[PDB]
């Protein structure tokens, strides 16, 4: 029967130079997600993009070489190659200079233009900028979008980012200045030529001209719209919480259900901004440490709901201690003693023999749904620190059960096949839950532990604990899972 709908987008970055690890942590973050509901067994359509147009991407491509779509070719083909490199899911990637986006931009602003909700005046901002502009007269809209709050109170997350865009920008809302005529690289106006379409209407229509609105085929936006989650940092949350609403509003389009904006990624001089220089390459870090490793920082280490500082020996810590050594190390352990002791041939599950089994199958369940509750609220680093709890249980229940001394007794067989049973499920559950995280580390662990039924690599395989009732044959020859 048909699955439920789930469309996730993160924002359009600009190409005005190389991306750096916030542009990745909010591409990874949106691909936890969108792995997380496949795994729920809702129907995802997960969007990135960049957005290409404005006076920088016409200076960077001048002071080049090159024209702008050369340019933009290039730097996009460089971006592609980074999402792939880190095994973004992504179902689509839309370009603001594509025909689908640019048709939308040209119809969305004739449509504004004819209902008279744009009308044409000056801009006079501030050094002193002062030139001819269309309006989007939104303060109009203002009554209809505080009822919306009211009626969602759960529209921006997390919470604390909302009582700031009320009490600080909605005062009134100002008509947004949507064209100017300083710059040419962008959507000029069918009605009015010599303007161009700017940021606000360009940008923000990306979310539903990917889905082909206003197209001859608009299957995926009535399919799809409205998002589930935009995705984004702090600093655009107004304009996807106000401006955009609003511009919904105007083409009387349904709204999207949440905004989730996070925190940014700080580099000692602030916050690492593609043009400040304190930039750390995603590259350079998959290319030394591998991609389980980049992944698992940027989800762990920078939490939802805050700022996170990136430093080098963070890095190394959640690489070596948590990776290496916490899961690394308990299924190398694991494995190891599966071998020495029954040569190989893992003893079925039977029930919970030991006398700590009982509270710690009981923690299995409870990391579970623990896990579920921090992923819905999109608390990445806390469900993972959760996870790592069971991980460093399951380390402890080795020191507790002391299973070398089980081996000595011949009669304490049944006992040592049960303790070993407790270590690989207690890894099974580890391995499920860290699939939305890391792409690589649950195939390696479910190969070494040969287990093959894909139905056991699934969430509703952890409802039950003690589904390997089947003696299993594990690796003779287990290496390290990381990097
Ligand atoms: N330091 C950061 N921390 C977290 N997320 C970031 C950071 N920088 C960029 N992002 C992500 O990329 C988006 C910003 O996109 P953009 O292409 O404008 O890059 P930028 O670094 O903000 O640009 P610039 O440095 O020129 O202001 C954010 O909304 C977020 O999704
Ligand atoms: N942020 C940039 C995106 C965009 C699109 C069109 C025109 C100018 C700009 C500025």
């Amino acid at each position: 029967s048909a699955k439920e709908t789930f469309y996730i987008t993160t924002p359009i970055y600009y190409p005005s130079g190389n991306l750096h690890i916030g542009h990745a942590y909010s591409t990874v973050a949106g691909d936890v997600i969108a792995r997380y509901k496949r795994m729920q067994g809702y129907d995802v359509r997960y969007l990135t993009g960049t957005d290409e147009h404005g006076q920088k991407i016409q200076e960077k491509a001048q002071k080049a070489g090159k024209t702008e779509i050369e340019y933009l070719d290039e730097m996009i083909a460089g971006i592609k190659q980074l999402w792939a490199k880190l095994e973004i899911s992504n179902d689509d990637f839309i370009r603001t200079t594509e025909e689908r986006h640019k048709h939308v931009v040209e119809q969305v602003f004739e449509r504004l233009l004819k209902q008279g909700d744009i009308y044409l005046g000056e801009y006079e901002g501030w050094e002193l900028v002062k030139e001819e502009s269309y309006f989007f007269n939104i303060s109009k809209y203002t009554d209809r979008l505080l009822e919306f709050y009211d009626q969602n109170p759960d529209f921006i997350q997390p919470p604390s980012r909302k009582n700031e865009m009320i009490n600080n920008f909605i005062p009134g809302l100002a008509d947004l200045a949507v064209s100017r005529t300083s710059f040419n690289w962008g959507v000029h106006v069918p009605s009015n030529p010599k303007h161009v379409v700017y940021v606000w209407i360009d940008a923000l229509v990306n979310y539903i001209s990917a889905l082909g609105y206003l197209s001859d085929d608009e299957s995926l936006f009535n399919k799809y719209w409205p998002a589930d989650i935009h995705l984004m940092a702090k600093e655009i949350v107004r304009f996807h919480s106000i401006i955009w609403p609003i511009l919904l509003m105007a083409l009387d389009l349904p709204l999207p259900k949440k905004v989730f904006a996070h925190g940014w990624i700080l580099m000692k001089d602030g916050k690492m901004s593609k043009s400040k220089g304190n930039v750390v390459d995603p590259n350079i870090l998959i290319d030394r440490y591998g991609l389980d490793a980049t992944r698992y920082y940027l989800m762990r280490e920078l939490p939802f709901g805050s700022d996170g500082v990136f430093t080098p020996e963070a890095f190394v810590e959640r690489t070596n201690f948590d990776l290496a050594n916490d899961l690394g190390n308990l299924v190398n352990r694991t494995i190891s003693m599966v071998n020495k002791y029954f040569d190989g041939e893992l003893p079925a599950y039977q029930g919970p023999l030991h006398e700590l089994d009982e509270e710690m199958e009981a923690m299995a369940l409870e990391t579970v749904k623990s896990y579920t509750e921090s992923m819905e609220s999109l608390q990445f680093s806390v469900a993972l620190s959760t996870v790592w709890k069971f991980i460093s249980r399951t380390n402890k229940y080795i020191d507790e059960t002391t299973p070398w001394v089980l081996a000595k007794d011949d009669s304490q067989k049944d006992m040592l096949g049960n303790v070993m049973a407790h270590l690989v499920e207690n890894i099974r559950y580890a391995a499920v839950l860290l699939r939305p995280f890391l792409t690589h580390a649950p195939k390696e662990i479910f190969e070494q532990l040969n287990i093959n039924n894909p139905q056991f690599m699934e969430f509703s395989s952890l409802e039950q604990y003690g589904v390997l009732n089947e003696s299993i044959m594990v690796t003779g020859q287990p290496k390290p899972i990381f990097p």
